[PDB]
């Protein structure tokens, strides 16, 4: 997250750190936490891969400090996902978790936009993640970070990108700064997108990707795209 | 290389690979002999980390039967070497070799560019080495490639770049190919642009940087940007 704050523990009580098996565990993405055995990240942190964990209620991740933990059981790739498809479409996944996730101290279920629900276009929403916190950096956040920010529409959030990579669509829900100063990064991928600036609030989209150079990997001049979950609710409740 | 092909042994006498102790010892860029104790790489390749060797008149790394080698004794970086700023300024090094390399057999010393070099726009160039041969590859390549691209002037260069990477300089030599096919990749720089499509060419950029995404780490679809070796030959030749 570029351009926030440490959140406090317990502020998104859904938000996990998605963990693959390297050498050992490591974060890898974020991860939405939706029932005691169901989970939801971006495909593209899953496809290609095997060997998954999820930290529940954690908040600084080289403390160790999470409440609960499961292995994923199974994922479920959206079966139009395209990791190399102009926009990234369909970048939405499910995981079956193999021990249940309580909800119980700093650990909850996201409410996810109805299949009906607005676009949120001008609203005020939440970023979460352990991401870097600027895109030149070489390693992730050790503190969950938050910032608030603004949703954008399709046409404008293209209007906001580099003019050969007009790729939003209505299958994404869009954030931008009109200062250019905040945005996801790396590591924050297959987080919530939380409605509102404070409290709760329903989880509205899925982190998914954002524009770089190579001197700064995720870019707040531009926007940061997000898979829409109101767009994907139905496949999801399905899967 | 993206785009090019297996080169044979001794194409490119010059090229070497550059080595770092990890865990083993593994390659991490090219680089280029220039004489019996002495070679070029990036600057980035060498700054803040220790412990290098060269292996050289290799072929395929795997087998391990490079003709001659050396550890690294010292490296220098150019003092104004700039990971951060745009277009990643003054990315050349020189190092010390602890054992003689001789030109013989496969192996050779570089003709650098002199100082009064022109642009060399428009001409052809060879780039060598044994970085990915597609940037959504996960691994280097095993045989030592190489292929043919057109050098570009600076304002062609950038006129080639997305808007908002209008970094390349002066300083920089920049290739690129109008099909969008070809290109430099993760583990080629450090390693020489030869001029010209055949023959005994001189060395005259040295491989820096490209575009990516999050997914795909080199985009030939846009120019590959070395080091432009008349800029730095009186500094190279004075280190």
């Amino acid at each position: 997250i570029v351009g926030g704050q440490d959140a406090t523990r317990g502020m998104f009580p859904y938000q996990l750190s998605l963990q693959h098996m390297g050498a050992g565990w490591y974060h890898t993405c974020g991860a939405i936490l939706l029932a005691a055995n169901k989970a939801l990240t971006a495909a593209h942190c899953t496809e290609g891969r095997e060997g998954f964990r999820v930290l529940a209620g954690a908040h600084v991740l080289p403390a160790n400090d999470q409440e609960q933990e499961s292995d994923v059981a199974s994922v479920t790739e959206h079966p139009e996902f395209d990791r190399f498809g102009p926009g990234i479409p369909n970048d939405v996944a499910t995981m079956a978790l193999a021990t249940a996730i309580n909800a119980a101290g700093n650990v909850g279920y996201a409410t996810l936009a109805a299949a009906n629900a607005p676009d949120y276009a001008g609203d005020q929403a939440r970023l979460s993640g352990w991401g870097k916190l600027h895109g030149a950096d070489d390693g992730i956040a050790d503190t969950l970070q938050y910032v608030v920010t603004t949703v954008r529409s399709t046409a404008d959030c293209n209007a906001r990108m580099p003019e050969h990579i007009q790729n939003v669509m209505d299958q994404h829900i869009c954030v931008h700064s009109d200062t250019g100063t905040t945005g996801s990064c790396q590591g924050d991928s297959g987080g919530p997108m939380t409605h509102g600036a404070s409290g709760s609030g329903n989880v509205i989209g899925v982190t998914s990707w954002g524009i770089g150079n190579p001197v700064e990997s995720c870019l707040p001049d531009f926007p940061s795209v997000y898979a829409r979950v109101s767009y994907f609710r139905a496949w999801i409740d399905a899967n």
